[PDB]
């Protein structure tokens, strides 16, 4: 594959130092490059077969093809002895949700504004490049040593670039072509499907304000129904938060998809008019 | 591949009798099975490499996976000596546009109603199965010996089944999931993109009424702009046609995609309340 190395042992290049996490696709390791000492998160995924490699390729391609300050970069990928190894630039601060559980408190508003401003830069880049993240949450937002964030986990992301390029491809005179296809207003080019990330952004903000996401107290079987039935969630103790926080949430957490703001529109919102990460440097300093 | 035979010579099974057509992907042959005498259209596509096979796989999969009276079936596919052979059930009457050029006249209204009624059955089936044809025109509607039609050419079709199945796939509790994703109102499940076939249906009807499609007289470079700028096309000599023909066209040829009818809705329209192919049997009898 374009970005996956064959026939070489990943541990002749990368040394495992310890375990970072552990989830549904196995354990994630802290790796260190044996030549350069560069640190990595190493995902090691058991594959029963080779056809399974196709299930992980969109993620690899997104990581390898993205070049943004607030998206994690691909350092290496190996297929060796029935495992896919994915090495990702290391974010020394860990995930936002892991910090809140360690400090046993939510983020402050000024801290949320920084994460939000940078997270939004990442999403805007993704959407501009026809990528939908599809699993935005506090656990997939990582803190760097310098108090910045990077967005991670493209395991269920969609990349519409090849399908856009394929569908625009025609030959001969297209007398029969629908005007929305003529006008490049097919679903691949309209905001509609990308706006699902905007809603998840809103939920992540409440998750950062309150440690846990809305409906965390329900039987998990009820959560999808609850989202369907309910008005959009709001902050539980609204006096604690600014009008700008509350107003930003309402542009995100809007069930009418046409009325929900794009990442482009949200970048002009005063809640993200910040340019210093000092509140996050203070937070990650207390966690270190 | 799931539906493509390797290592066997297609001409040890199928005998070429002659040429049917000739287009951008080469010549199409009239083939005859050497054991059974069953007739086929044989597409023979030059491939420079094996990676190119992926470009033709969605089409093969659609043909192999569809089971409808008014869609052409896959009889065989072979990869041999750098060519992909695709064998498709033979429609002895040829394409609708080829008949109009042979007889040098358009279809009558009663003939259009039959083609339309059957073409619509095919599309409804496709859309129900998450397939967009994407190249509906009179040249891709074939007449059978019995006066029925079959829809062909899935060379640029979209099949959203695997991508729908992939995107519904989640694990753990989805607190962050947008309500339109909860409610299965993503673009894969909404009518929006499938309605592009409905518009092409409308143009094909005018093409059958008038031999050539709207704007056939323009410089080909102008046609896309003309579709963009213009109100939807209408029949050139409207006194020749029934109110039901004209009204059916307006439900199809509607620029507001939300207001354009689905194939489901169009099946209830009186223009397609027909159940005899006798007008088409009369037409194909004159062409034989
Ligand atoms: N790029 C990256 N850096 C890190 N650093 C990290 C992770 C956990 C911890 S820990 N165990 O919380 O102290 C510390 C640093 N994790 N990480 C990734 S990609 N983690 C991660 C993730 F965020 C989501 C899914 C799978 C993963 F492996
Ligand atoms: N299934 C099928 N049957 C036929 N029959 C046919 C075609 C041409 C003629 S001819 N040359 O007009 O008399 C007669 C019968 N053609 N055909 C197909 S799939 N034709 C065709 C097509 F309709 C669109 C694209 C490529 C194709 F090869
Ligand atoms: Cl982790
Ligand atoms: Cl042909």
């Amino acid at each position: 594959y374009e970005h996956v190395t064959r026939d070489l042992n990943p541990e002749d290049f990368w040394e495992i130092i310890g375990e970072l996490g552990d989830g549904a696709f196995g354990k994630v390791y802290k790796a260190q490059n044996k030549e350069t000492s560069v640190l990595a998160a190493a995902k090691v995924i058991d594959t029963k077969s080779e056809e399974e490699l196709e299930d992980y390729m969109v993620e690899i391609d997104i990581l390898a093809s993205c070049d943004h300050p607030n998206i994690v970069k691909l350092l290496d990928a190996f297929y060796y002895e029935n495992n896919l190894w994915i090495l990702i630039e290391f974010c020394a601060g860990g995930a936002v949700d892991a910090v809140m559980l360690e400090l046993e408190r939510p983020l402050t508003e000024s801290q949320i504004q920084v994460v939000c401003k940078q997270t939004l830069d990442a999403l805007n880049y993704l959407h501009d490049n026809k990528i939908i993240h599809r699993d935005l949450k506090a656990g997939n937002i990582l803190f760097t040593l310098d108090g910045d964030i990077k967005l991670a986990d493209f395991g269920v992301s969609a990349k519409n670039t090849r399908t856009i390029q394929r569908r625009d491809s025609f030959i001969g005179t297209p007398y029969w072509m629908a005007p929305e296809v003529v006008m490049c207003e097919t679903s691949k080019d309209r905001p509609y499907d990308y706006k699902a990330d905007v809603w998840s952004l809103g939920i992540t903000l409440i998750e950062m304000a309150e440690i846990e996401p809305p409906h965390h107290e329900l039987n998990p079987m009820r959560v999808l129904l609850k989202i369907a039935k309910s008005e959009p969630p709001t902050l539980a103790q609204p006096s604690r938060w600014s009008s700008n926080f509350k107003d930003f949430l309402k542009k995100c957490l809007e069930k009418n998809v046409d009325a929900r703001w794009t990442t482009s529109q949200l970048l002009q919102h005063p809640f993200v008019t910040v340019d210093s990460n000092k509140p996050i440097r203070e937070l990650i300093a207390e966690a270190k």
